[PDB]
């Protein structure tokens, strides 16, 4: 009975919570996709100049 | 005479009540029964996590 209740413990002190890191995990990866694109964006900039020449 | 009331002397010691022991046996069973579903039920917590993921 002893072991049981401190290997509780220990799974206490240290487990995480899985369906929080799901939806974690969605918005890191959509925020990632979105990230690629604006830096896509920033790349195209000083592109015009060569209009002006 | 004196050797019959020693041997029920003792039977009075030692002997033991069946009639309660039938119930007491039907009433254990029954709850090793329950107990071995329960562990079942038990079992099958966190399995539904993988939807998640």
């Amino acid at each position: 009975k002893l072991q049981d209740s401190l290997d509780a413990g220990v799974g206490n002190l240290v487990d995480a919570d899985l369906a929080k890191e799901s939806a974690k995990l969605q918005s890191l990866q959509t925020k990632q996709q979105l990230g690629v694109q604006a830096l896509s964006i920033a790349n195209q900039s000083s592109s015009s100049i060569l209009s002006l020449f």
